[PDB]
């Protein structure tokens, strides 16, 4: 009873406890019926932060003494190349530690057990495409573009009553995204007001800056000017003023965008002319705009006329249910487009700044991968039936490592059933029988409380989440299990 | 949170902890690789006692706050009609608690789960007699009398070097005592002197006493007199009544259970009669069944109301201690085994094992059925029970599967106390049983798997049927009782 | 603020700790230059008890909570079938625990190693029948009466200088004693003076008492009387006292009474009578001597003054009060029975002369069966080195697991040569290697000669060990100590 | 001062405790079944660092009062000029301290026991000398150059899935440098940019620097100039440098310090490639390669300078620009150079090439190796046990205690395999006694097998350094007189 | 008992409490005989604002640990 001082057995437990504590908070977030949580902290925190995405909160806060923060940091790298959907990778790693309890009972070299990871690779061969799956999106694709994985990513997120519609909108954005040059030039801004649609799709670019209170409300047959150099004895200044206007009247210029500080003198002049300019426009938006507007060659005040190409469908500032912004539309190119999101309404609403970035990635993979797997636990039960056989028929050493890996899969069906509110035990017996039969389409239906046809619901998981999780699941852990717990010092 | 008031889920956990703690101490006492343990206490304990037998130590002390004393008390009722062998019933009852963790996931009501226990009855019935119990042990029996179950009882006891030979001797004792209808006339004394044989079998009853330093050494065509009332009590009249009745009978030996009066004693020496003073009553009762008995009352006791055996009564040196031998009983039903041994705590240890060796063998003759030991029975049942869970509809299936799962730990427990990797042992073990060989089991000495029959290890059939149905009913009452509230006695 | 708090590996330590504590006290005792320790306790203890014999002290006291009393109890059975010599069985068992530190390093299954204990069954038995060389003793035996094992038992004792002579004396005591009669009525005492002999042999039983200053110097064809009850117109009553006197003298004369011994106070009137008559009486005689004496004299029925004549059986040879150099003591001697006999050692109130009494009981046991066994082995550790050279071979011979346990047993014999030499006052390191070469060569007689400072001929010295002590020690020790390490953990829980 | 004064048994104990703490952490790290380890520490570490190689972690941190740090420090000297492979030198040294508890029973003085070390030589020498182990290493050798010990050093480390091949490359480097002692002038670098083989072999030395944006890309029949003093009226310095330079035909300038701007303009037009703040370690090694020169003041060019004129150029081999020095006339010194895939594993390759390099140079020249998997150790145990009986008075005590120590090593290897060592300990003993030096513990087998088939051989140097260092440390602290102040610093 | 530690079901109660706490202040305002509330805040606030309009006051301040700010914004 009691005692804190780490050597031998105590060493494993600190890592063991860290893994179990995080699993309960993340478990609620999995699949179609996930949950949203709020957190409050003193240092560099304003109020409770509610993030649906597990990865965002783990990076943000280092709450306590036990070791687990380093494991958390690594997940971000995964996010850049795929990331989100639902947070499941951390959970599988945590459950790996649970049978370590059985390891003391084993009473043999813990490190020998590492051969189990090699064994896991054997499991991996068996794991690979043995579980029917779904063929996936051809490229662009009609119906299969969405009403799939994005909805699942959203399911945990607190907005899915109307949000699933929003997700459906997002695949349209990804299809246009491919071809130009991987992923950049994507920007979306949320709106503080609610509507049934809850989102508008723009054919151009969305920006939020204004020259000043004075100037005409809207421009047509717009000409766009982009300058690298700022507009920045007093009589000599007037010459700078005049050159700007002289070149400007001739073109018919409707809008001027400059990436940096804008000199005050021209501003007075623009208002009389009827030309709208933007001060300190961000470079990333501008560069994107150039693709959209046909581009410009930006240099010194010589920049006007022919060296400048400007799209002209329409540039205007449009009131959008509350916070108004400038909309660039009708781009001749058509290659780059912008999405405007409207939120449920709350602190959660501002996540839309970088939420889309997480959203773009799951949809982009679905269209790009051209492969998928069946949703709501369909994949997990089928694989579990196959793995149980494998341990029994491999004699001696080979059998112990494979069997332990196999039971890990059983918990996932239950986690989905438990968040459903239906009985987990009733669910387990019925679930296994349908998968055993051979119907890969059949899966967990939370709404029913019983097993049903997953395909009818339309919930499917993309192919990348299943192959990648399996490859490094057994590689990240092995460096750690090679070790018991840490070297000399007198920690904590 | 954290301070002793318990309700619902917190109440269940205390029961859970008590079961796990007991299993680790008892596990080391299973089969051929079992071990001896010594416990020390202060306050009405005398000091340090060693108990190989799990049941004896558990009954003696209620050590701490967790609740398990009542569960412990039950094992003794089992012991008189079967008991011992090896202690396995407590372990199986304890492991049933582990499934309760999966139970929280079930999250509603554990009670309909109980239906699983009757499902368990099919599993219980299905594999313990399904391999090859054996056929025989019809009566007295030549070779098959031992080098079987007694050895297994001894298996849990390390002393089984010299000791397994001792075990072999015990069945000879059971053949005369067979029936177990009435267990009585068996007396064993350990002797302080080392020898390879370690024990001697006496054709009768062994007792340590002498009249005094006078009186004849040996009697033949012996007549035996036992008196309920003492010789203690004009005095000459008591003397003459005793002599007159005595001479006609030819009285060879007199045994009295209490104080003896001196006047009689002078008489006995000249007469040629050997008398015993303050002989223990329990020996006397056993003796009565043995010699046809007698009615013990006042000095009218001699002649016909008394019956006496006619073979041989003499005092014979045993090792380093002087004892008297009663033998040649006409009845033949009751006889005595005398232990010798090296002499130490262990020699006193044999006292603990006597009332263990005797019970197991008695049961083996009556059941006429047995199962393969060394864990052979346990792995086979596990393979068969896995199929059953899949067959049954749903909720029942969930409960049926969990019971099957528990059998897996036993192969592990035998290997774990043996000295070989538990993980490696399980994989190789299952393949042997799966194949179809009943004889094959766990060979602790080997470190792998082998033929159990060669070693001579078998388990009584009766221990296996009783453990299965009884465990179900006992487990059923604890899940059913959720609220346990108690305070310190006084 | 206290507690016992121990788990898993610490539990192992409790078995470990008991063995180390016992070994340090006993090691000094072993061999020719042994050490004597006095133990004093209060509360159901009297004073100054010092025991040379390791077995006697361990049995008497259960000092503390850790387990060790049970291991101790085993040694007494060994003592019954052969006895002592020097205490060594406990020491070897203790060192077996040291390998367990190695066992954590082993880090597999400590119980698997326990298989070695099974192996020890074979290890102990090859130890048997094999080893030391000697022969037999016929009966009575002139030269071979002693100058053998008693010197060996004594070697542990600080006593062996003048005392080896005392030891020689003890077999004379056994020769008169010999038979299967028992070890009965053997009494030996000590006296406050210094002489080369340092001891004397009394014909039969020693008692420190006298009737009074007056009375005959000695009695012959003596009759011995033992009484349970004590001797304890106005003028006629004084006359009546004389009546008690009358019965005592008139029937005392018919018997021929030469000595009266009473275990209590004695009335003064009879005392005058005994002196004139020629009869020697003893006031407040010790009861323990009396019961023992009765076996010697054939006994008697001790009741009221009716006690004389036939109910009394006195043995007659010589009862006298004799000079023991300083003070004077009375010798019963000449017992017809022959079953019981006595010898006298000299020292008294020295400091530890009472340890001699403790020393004495174990020493007597050694001599009594030397004649009965008729078999012995060479002393001075000659027997121990030879067996040790042989056992190294054995560990290699047994496969796998068995070799580790058998090899440990072999090193146990090595320590004895070192202990014998170390207390001698010579360098232990030099002694061990020179010793091994002589035994290896093939000479059984050669052994450790402490006075020499090197190796010498044991047979000339007169030091031997009973064949029985070596056979039994190897069998019983292995099987009995087997029990101790078969159990790794001894615990329970908590009190408060 | 500090004044921590050591007394008899309380002096010995500090040495005893240090040895036990090190052994448990290092034991799991050994050979094929070797494992990576992580550490979190007080003070300035703030996080968990993972180093497979035991030596790297021990030098970085000096955690507590007893001094084991100095024992630790010694292992690096071994690592730079021989070294690693598997960490066992520290483990064997630690195990000998346990016996000292036994030694108090002996109770004379430690020094008498010290006789064991003369006999450590006789018992052990027989042990190394029990023979086979080393094929012979003829000199260079077509296939025995590797796929042996370097591969095993890598085995404890993960990079081995594709880096076993990298290890193979390293032996080629050692063979060309054989003779005149050992190691000098060996260096290794890694480049970001993937290839399946993951390596490029350079016949010369690899340096990562460039003169500037301008200057000829490739130089031919190059002359090398090394200056002890930096380039840093001003025009006169410019004039002296140009006049001397043209006659020599100087194609490259290497200076170990800061370089002045004026000469730089001249070098581009001249056709001479110069290197700013060149590393001294590369230069000294390079000097053996180019024949060297005496570096003085600008008077230095021509005869007082000796340059090698084969081929110097800066080559784009992938991503980061590097400069290749090639054509060593001496032949005594060469480099190697490594490539990768662009992975964490690749940077680990840098960690183990050093490990591979040191082992082979010593393995080839010493003409000795030992059988791994405990083959050498059990055989050694059998020979030593009879030896104690053989020795006289003062000889027969020290040797006997040393002999039982060897017994533990077979046991440690069997457990890390996972099989029961009890069965293993004497089954193993019977095979060594028989006469097969090639037989030993087979971790993969789970019992005993043929070590030679496995291909695990240990450098003879790794085994001598460990055994001698093992108890010398034990005997020195117990003796310690008039200790002064405290802390290794 | 004795602590403010809360999880899952007890956790729900804090959400529960926020809704009840807001209702008592607002109810007085809801009709033809309302009260009037002032609310003075210390730290980066300009004077105490006394508001009879319930919507205006809930939006202006995020007073404490319990969560109700998000309900208010809509």
């Amino acid at each position: 009873a009691g005692a804190d001082e780490e050597r031998a057995e105590t060493a494993r437990l600190s890592s063991f406890i860290g893994a179990i504590a995080i699993g309960d908070l993340v478990k609620s977030t999995l699949g179609p019926k996930g949950m949203d949580k709020i957190l409050l902290s003193s240092g560099r925190d304003a109020s409770l932060m509610v993030t649906n995405d597990g990865a965002t909160i783990l990076k943000n806060i280092g709450v306590d003494n036990p070791a687990a923060k380093v494991l958390v940091d690594m997940s971000r790298v995964q996010d850049d190349e795929v990331g989100d959907g639902t947070t499941s990778v951390t959970v599988l790693a945590a459950e790996l530690l649970r049978e370590a309890e059985s390891l003391i009972a084993k009473k043999i070299h813990p490190q020998t057990i590492i051969a189990g990871w090699r064994e896991a690779t054997k499991a991996a061969r068996q794991a690979l495409l043995n579980s029917a799956v779904d063929h996936g999106s051809d490229e662009v694709k009609f119906r299969q573009d969405l009403m799939n994985i994005a909805g699942t990513t959203l399911s945990s997120k607190l907005l899915t009553h109307h949000k699933d519609h929003f997700t459906k909108l997002a695949v349209e954005a990804v299809l246009r995204l491919k071809g130009s040059g991987n992923l950049e030039a994507i920007h979306v801004i949320k709106k503080l007001g609610g509507s049934l649609a809850d989102s508008y799709l723009d054919e151009g670019f969305l920006l939020d800056k204004k020259i000043g209170v004075n100037q005409p409300k809207r421009i047509e047959n717009a000409k766009i000017l982009i300058a690298n150099t700022g507009m920045d004895i007093e009589h000599a200044e007037k010459e700078k003023m005049k050159e700007k206007v002289e070149r400007i009247l001739k073109h018919g210029i409707n809008c001027f965008i400059n990436r940096q500080l804008i000199y005050n003198y021209p501003e007075q002049l623009f208002g009389a002319a009827g030309v709208m300019a933007i001060e300190h426009a961000d470079f990333v938006g501008v560069e994107r705009l150039a693709l959209v507007t046909g581009g410009e060659i930006a240099s010194t005040f010589d920049h006007p006329e022919l060296v400048k190409l400007g799209s002209c469908k329409l540039i205007e500032e449009v009131m959008i249910g509350e916070d108004k912004l400038i909309h660039f539309s009708g781009v001749a190119l058509g290659e780059a487009c912008t999405i405007v999101l409207r939120g449920a309404t709350q602190q959660i609403l501002d996540e839309a700044e970088r939420s889309l970035h997480d959203a773009l990635c799951v949809l982009a993979q679905t269209v790009k991968d051209s492969r998928t797997v069946y949703g709501g636990g369909c994949s997990e039960m089928l694989m579990a039936h196959a793995v149980t056989q494998l341990a029994s028929r491999t004699p001696g050493k080979e059998a112990v490592a494979m069997e332990s890996y196999a039971k890990a899969l059983r918990m996932l069906p239950t986690i989905i059933a438990d968040n459903a509110g239906y009985d987990s035990a009733d669910l387990v017996a019925q679930l296994r029988a349908a998968h055993s039969e051979g119907k890969t389409t059949a899966g967990l239906d939370m709404k029913e409380g019983t097993i049903g046809d997953m395909s009818v619901l339309g919930i499917t998981e993309s192919f990348q989440v299943k192959r990648q999780v399996l490859l490094s699941a057994a590689e990240a852990a092995e460096v750690i299990l090679r070790v018991d717990n840490i070297i000399k010092a007198a920690p904590r």
